C-alpha cells in the first residue's frame, strides 16, 4: 500500500446529505434514490465511452473539486470519511470505482496516483 493515493471524484448530493448544497446548487433537492440513479447512469455512460468521469465531474459534482475536474489530490489514510478511504485504497491506479456512499453523499472515485 503506498502512503498516499491522488483520486478524482464526482460527487452526488441529496436532501438528506450532512451538507445539503453544493456550488452548483443552492438548495440540494433530490432524493437519495435520485441521487443513485444519477450515480448508475453516470457509471454506464463511463463504461460504454458516451462519457468522460473527468468532465462530468467538472459540470456536475457536487463537491468543489469539480473546478479541478473532481481531482483531490493525494491523501493518506486518516483524512477522508472512512468508506470513502477504503473504496480509494482498494482501487489500482486508472480504475473507477462503483457508488460509493459517505455523510455528504454518493460517490465515484477515479484513482490517478
Ligand atoms: O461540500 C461538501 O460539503 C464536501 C464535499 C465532499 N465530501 C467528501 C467526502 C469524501 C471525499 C470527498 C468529499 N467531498
Amino acid at each position: 500500500e503506498p502512503a498516499r493515493v491522488r483520486c478524482s471524484h464526482l460527487l452526488v448530493k441529496h436532501s438528506q446529505s450532512r451538507r445539503p448544497s453544493s456550488w452548483r446548487q443552492e438548495q440540494i433537492t433530490r432524493t437519495q434514490e435520485e441521487a443513485l440513479e444519477l450515480i448508475n447512469g453516470y457509471i454506464q455512460k463511463i463504461k460504454s465511452g458516451e462519457e468522460d468521469f473527468e468532465s462530468l465531474a467538472s459540470q456536475f459534482s457536487d463537491c468543489s473539486s469539480a473546478k479541478a475536474r473532481g481531482d483531490l489530490g493525494a491523501f493518506s489514510r486518516g483524512q477522508m470519511q472512512k468508506p470513502f478511504e477504503d473504496a480509494s485504497f482498494a482501487l489500482r491506479t486508472g480504475e473507477m470505482s462503483g457508488p460509493v456512499f459517505t455523510d455528504s453523499g454518493i460517490h465515484i472515485i477515479l484513482r490517478t496516483e
